[PDB]
C-alpha cells in the first residue's frame, strides 16, 4: 500500500533535483569561460555527460514511474513505446562515446602532447561531440523496430535470437569497450603523468585526470548493474531476478540527479585542497610569485602537510625571507606547531636565517617554546652553531639553563659540538642571569 506510495515520493524528488541540477550543470558549463584549452573541451565533455543525463530524467523516468511502477496497460502508443527504448538506448551510446572520447584527448594531451598540439582543438571537439550525438541517435534506431505494442504492452516485436544479438551489440560497445579503452588510457596517462610532475596545462591536466578518474567510476557504478541486467536477456533461459531488475533501473535515476550535486560538491572540496596544495608546494620550492597569487584567490593561510607542516614551516625551514614575510602579512601563525611539534622559530634557528628569526619574534614567536623532544630555538642556534642568532635569540628573553628531554641545556649542546666562540657566549649571558636573579 505505501510501498508504491515510497517509490513515487523518492522517483518524483529524483525528477525534481535531478532536472534542476544536470540542466543548472549544462548553463553553468556554457557561460564558463576557461583559458587553458584542455579545461573547456573536458567541460564540453561534461556538459555533454549532463545532457545524457538530463534527457533519460526528462523522457525515461516519467514512462517508468507511471506504467513500469505505479499502473502495470501500455498508455504512451507505439510511438512513445519505440521512442522510450530509442532516447535510453541513445542515451547509453551518447555516454558511452564522451567517456572514451575525453579520455583518448586527455591521454593524447599526456602521452603524446606536441603529437596532440597539431590534433585537438575547442572548436574540433565542440564539433566532434555533435557528431557523437549523431551516431548515438542512429546506433539507437534499431531499438524502433526492435519494440512495438501487443495484447496493450510495449513488448518486443522480434525474435529471442534478434533480440538477444541487438543487446549484445548494445552491451559491448556502449558499456564493455569503453570501459575498457577509458580503464587503459586513464591508466597509462595516470602513470606518464605522476612520472611527468615527479604549469596552466599541467595543471588542467591534474584536473581532467582527476575529473576522468571520477566520471569513469560514477559511470561503472550505475550502468554496470542495468549491463549485468541486460546480459540476463542474452544469456540466462527465483523472484531475485524481478528485485534486482527494478534495483539496477532505479540507479540509473539515483546516479543521474545526484551525480550533478556530487561533482558540484566535489569540485568545491577538491577545489579548497588543491589551492591548499598549491601554496605549500610554492611556499618550500620558493616559487614567491605563485604564493602572492595563490593568497588572493582564497588558499587557507594556516594550511598543514600530513607532517603538520605549514607554508611558514616550509618557507622559514628553505629560508624564503620574502614569502615568510608575505605570509604573516596575510594573517599566518608564527606559534603554529607540526608533528613533533617545532615552531617556524625553530626551524628558522635550525636552518640560521638570522632576518627571519628576526622577523617572527617581532610578529611575536615563542622563544622558550619547546616541542615533544624537549629542545627549543636556542639548542638549535647553538646546536648548528649560529653565533649571531643566539645573540638576538638570547636579546628577546631566552632562557640559557632551559635543559631537554636528553638532560643537556643549549650550553652543553654548544661545548659538545665544540663552537667555542657560541660557547663563550651562553656563559656570559648565564652569569647576568644569575647578576638578575642575585
Ligand atoms: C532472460 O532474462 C533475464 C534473466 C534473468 C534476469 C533478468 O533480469 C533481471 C532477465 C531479464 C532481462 C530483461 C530485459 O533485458 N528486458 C528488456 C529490457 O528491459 O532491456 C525489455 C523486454 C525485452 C524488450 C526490451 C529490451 C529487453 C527485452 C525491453 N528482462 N528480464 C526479465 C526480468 C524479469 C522477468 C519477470 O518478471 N519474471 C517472470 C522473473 C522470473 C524469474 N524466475 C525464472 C526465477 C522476466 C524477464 C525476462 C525473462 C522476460
Amino acid at each position: 500500500i505505501y510501498s508504491k506510495v515510497l517509490v513515487t515520493a523518492i522517483y518524483l524528488a529524483l525528477f525534481v533535483v535531478g532536472t534542476v541540477g544536470n540542466g543548472v550543470t549544462l548553463f553553468t558549463l556554457a557561460r564558463k569561460k576557461s583559458l587553458q584549452s584542455l579545461q573547456s573541451r573536458v567541460d564540453y565533455y561534461l556538459g555533454s555527460l549532463a545532457l545524457s543525463d538530463l534527457l533519460i530524467l526528462l523522457f525515461a523516468l516519467p514512462v517508468d514511474l507511471y506504467n513500469f511502477i505505479w499502473v502495470h496497460p501500455w498508455a504512451f502508443g507505439d510511438a512513445g513505446c519505440k521512442g522510450y527504448y530509442f532516447l535510453r538506448e541513445a542515451c547509453t551510446y551518447a555516454t558511452a562515446l564522451n567517456v572514451v572520447s575525453l579520455s583518448v584527448e586527455l591521454y593524447l594531451a599526456i602521452c603524446h602532447p606536441f603529437k596532440a598540439k597539431t590534433l585537438m582543438s575547442r572548436s574540433r571537439t565542440k564539433k566532434f561531440i555533435s557528431a557523437i550525438w549523431l551516431a548515438s541517435a542512429l546506433l539507437a534506431i534499431p531499438m524502433l523496430f526492435t519494440m512495438g505494442l501487443q495484447n496493450l504492452v510495449c513488448t518486443p516485436i522480434v525474435d529471442t535470437a534478434t533480440l538477444r544479438v541487438v543487446i549484445q551489440l548494445n552491451t559491448f560497445m556502449s558499456f564493455l569497450f569503453p570501459m575498457l579503452v577509458a580503464s587503459i588510457l586513464n591508466t597509462v596517462a595516470a602513470r606518464r603523468l605522476t612520472v611527468m610532475v615527479h604549469p596552466g596545462r599541467v595543471q588542467a591536466l591534474r584536473r581532467g585526470v582527476l575529473v576522468l578518474r571520477a566520471v569513469v567510476i560514477a559511470f561503472v557504478v550505475c550502468w554496470l548493474p542495468y549491463h549485468v541486467r541486460r546480459l540476463m536477456f542474452v544469456y540466462i533461459s527465483f523472484d531475485f531476478y524481478h528485485y534486482f531488475y527494478m534495483l539496477s533501473n532505479a540507479l540509473v535515476y539515483v546516479s543521474a540527479a545526484i551525480n550533478p550535486i556530487l561533482y558540484n560538491l566535489a569540485e568545491d572540496l577538491v577545489e579548497d585542497w588543491e589551492k591548499a596544495r598549491k601554496l605549500l608546494e610554492a611556499a618550500r620550492k620558493g616559487q614567491d610569485d605563485e604564493v602572492r597569487i595563490l593568497l588572493a584567490n582564497g588558499a587557507d593561510v594556516n594550511t598543514a602537510d600530513e607532517t603538520g607542516f605549514t607554508p611558514l614551516h616550509l618557507a622559514a625551514w628553505e629560508g624564503h625571507l620574502g614569502i615568510v614575510e608575505v605570509l604573516l602579512k596575510n594573517g599566518a601563525d608564527v606559534n603554529a606547531n607540526d608533528e613533533r611539534g617545532h615552531t617556524p622559530l625553530h626551524l628558522a634557528a635550525y636552518t640560521g636565517h638570522l632576518e627571519i628569526v628576526e622577523v617572527l619574534l617581532k610578529n611575536g614567536a615563542g622563544v622558550n617554546a619547546t616541542d615533544v623532544i624537549g629542545t627549543a630555538p636556542l639548542h638549535l642556534a647553538a646546536m648548528w652553531g649560529h653565533l649571531e642568532i643566539v645573540e638576538v635569540l638570547l636579546k628577546n628573553g631566552a632562557d640559557v639553563n632551559a635543559q631537554d628531554k636528553f638532560g643537556k641545556t643549549p650550553f652543553d649542546l654548544a661545548i659538545d659540538n665544540g663552537n667555542e666562540d657560541i660557547a663563550e657566549v651562553l656563559q656570559k649571558a648565564a652569569t647576568r642571569e644569575l647578576e638578575v636573579l642575585f
